């Protein structure tokens, strides 16, 4: 049971979805962190009582350590710099927060079968996989009670909510996910009376039956 919540990176679309979520299902106090929040999130998000928005730069470590103060847990919306994650880390050290969930991007550790892996980093930017695997690093070096969520391609879908786990070392044959299904699986371990399973680990996050060499339209 989390009561207070740090989301960094709170405007993207997974942060906002998650937002939505814990406001309307739980209690919880939530602290969004991120730039120009006020402008990029919209009004039935951030005009709660339960909604505070502090604004900065993961090279602000002021207000980084501001936003985390108290936290119980921390939820990192975006692992996509080596720097930055250092940052957090450094932050969440000197202010003793233990607990994190961060996403990331599933194939890093070859996970993906031949077609779906070649079709993934054809079209990433190379820079974007480098950061988000020095971003990775980062945080399975520190001391964290973390759990790293391994996403594979995101689409949107208020009607696809189901999700499965895949153990770090399986093979991750799920092409597709919707952020509403990560949303659900961000809240179930939120949940979890029992965190063993979620400690120091590093999990995919699939919709079942998408074994495809792309995601669908
Ligand atoms: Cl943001
Ligand atoms: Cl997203």
């Amino acid at each position: 049971m989390y009561k207070y919540i740090t989301i960094l990176g709170a405007a993207g679309q997974i942060a906002q979805k998650l937002t939505a979520t814990l406001l309307t299902y739980t209690d919880m106090h939530i602290t969004l962190y991120g730039r120009q929040l006020k402008t990029r999130i919209p009004p039935e998000i951030i005009d709660h009582e339960r909604v505070t928005v502090i604004e900065g730069s993961f090279q602000n470590p002021g207000k980084l350590e501001q936003a985390v103060t108290n936290a119980e847990v921390v939820f990192v919306g975006a692992m996509e710099s080596g720097s930055d994650m250092a940052s957090i880390v450094k932050a969440l050290s000197r202010k003793n927060i233990r607990r994190v969930i961060g996403v990331s991007m599933a194939g890093l550790s070859g996970e993906f079968p031949v077609a779906l892996e070649k079709w993934t980093f054809d079209n990433l930017p190379i820079s974007y996989v480098q950061g988000e695997r020095q971003a990775r690093n980062v945080l399975r070096e520190s001391n964290l009670n973390y759990t790293i969520l391994r996403l594979t391609w995101l689409y949107n879908d208020p009607e696809k909510t189901d999700y499965e786990l895949i153990p770090e070392g399986a093979q991750f044959n799920d092409a597709q996910v919707s952020r509403e299904a990560v949303v659900k699986a961000i809240f179930d371990i939120l949940h979890a009376a029992d965190e063993t399973p979620f400690h120091r680990t590093s999990i995919g996050v699939g919709e079942p039956g998408t074994h495809y060499d792309k995601p669908s339209f």
